[PDB]
């Protein structure tokens, strides 16, 4: 029942990989793990294999390493990255310490999509439809993205999307630093530590991603937090005295009230074009109140996506179980926890 495995140095790191997977070849590397592309000669796909680095040498890194597992087990919707597979050269608990991720090999991504060719309205509406259907699925589990970004959205020749999480970076203050992608899509309420964030954190940045396939260009491409601040009231108007009070930060609030008022710009003047039902949704994405805007469910069900728009083909997850969230556990418990998770995956259906 375990396969035969075979090993490898690819770039100076040693891949132990079952037989089935031919031709590894170095796709990328981080932090977090190192990636090559394969074929699976048992399913007749192209596939990435992650191998996980060092994954349990402090409990912050062994229970990431735990989350992640937990999450992708979890994840089975058509616009969300699946788990192919889950292994271990292992062959007991007491050597188990290595961990390697399979999944559908990407090919594009969102980011190269925009910048390389021309989208019509048909490519939007069908692109973003698929983000909040996404979307509406994780929401579901209480599972929220909260780094979603064009790099992290995966486009096939079809147009077909899948959303998932590359940041192989450990996401430091250094790079949300200055002038960069990173942090361009992110709500203002993390990006400034406002207050207890929701899921709606996520619908922020689909509606700056919805902006940029509409235009082309990066709706608020500020080059440090405080000018993309200044970019996004400038668009949505600054606060009034309800989200204020929402604002638990203290000196936060004072900075906003340091601010000269502005209203809320006319979306149709910056959106020149735009189909009008495009306009009225992003008004009611890029809200600043997170409490105020609308939800993937409520999006869905929006007149842009008329032609899309399935309510018995929008399906929702299964409950997700996330108390280990709040658990405190040492790096061996957290060791043991991952390691029965990879014994037990049972792969999906091949068609
Ligand atoms: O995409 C992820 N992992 C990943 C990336 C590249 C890979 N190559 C081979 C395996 C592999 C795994 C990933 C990880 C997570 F912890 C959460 C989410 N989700 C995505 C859905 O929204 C919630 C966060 C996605």
């Amino acid at each position: 029942e375990r396969p035969t495995f075979y090993r490898q140095e690819l770039n100076k790191t040693i891949w132990e990989v079952p037989e089935r997977y031919q031709n590894l070849s170095p796709v990328g590397s981080g932090a977090y793990g190192s990636v090559c592309a394969a074929f699976d000669t048992k399913t007749g796909l192209r596939v990435a294999v992650k191998k996980l680095s060092r994954p349990f040498q402090s409990i912050i890194h062994a229970k990431r390493t735990y989350r992640e597992l937990r999450l992708l087990k979890h994840m089975k919707h058509e616009n969300v990255i699946g788990l192919l597979d889950v292994f271990t050269p292992a062959r007991s608990l007491e050597e188990f310490n290595d961990v390697y991720l399979v999944t559908h090999l990407m090919g594009a991504d969102l980011n190269n999509i925009v910048k390389c060719q021309k989208l019509t309205d048909d490519h939007v509406q069908f692109l973003i439809y698929q983000i909040l259907r996404g979307l509406k699925y994780i929401h579901s589990a209480d599972i929220i993205h909260r780094d979603l970004k064009p790099s992290n959205l995966a486009v096939n020749e079809d147009c077909e999307l899948k959303i998932l999480d590359f940041g192989l970076a450990r996401h430091t203050d250094d790079e949300m630093t200055g002038y960069v992608a990173t942090r361009w899509y992110r709500a203002p309420e993390i990006m400034l530590n406002w207050m207890h964030y929701n899921q709606t954190v996520d619908i922020w940045s689909v509606g700056c991603i919805m902006a940029e396939l509409l235009t082309g260009r990066t709706l608020f491409p500020g080059t440090d937090h405080i000018d993309q601040l200044k970019l996004i009231l400038r668009l949505v108007g600054t606060p009034g005295a309800e989200l204020l009070k929402k604002i638990s930060s203290e000196s936060a609030r004072n900075y906003i009230q340091s601010l000269t008022q502005m209203p809320k710009m006319n979306f149709a003047n910056v959106f020149i074009g735009a189909n009008p039902l495009a306009v009225d949704l992003l008004e009611k994405m890029l809200v600043l109140d997170s409490d105020k805007r609308i939800t993937a469910a409520q999006a869905l069900a929006h007149a842009y996506f008329a032609q899309y728009h399935d309510p018995d083909d929008e399906p929702v997850a299964d409950p997700y179980d996330q108390s280990f969230e709040s658990r405190d556990l040492l790096i061996d418990e957290w060791k043991s926890l991952t390691y029965d998770e990879v014994i037990s995956f049972v792969p999906p259906p091949l068609d």
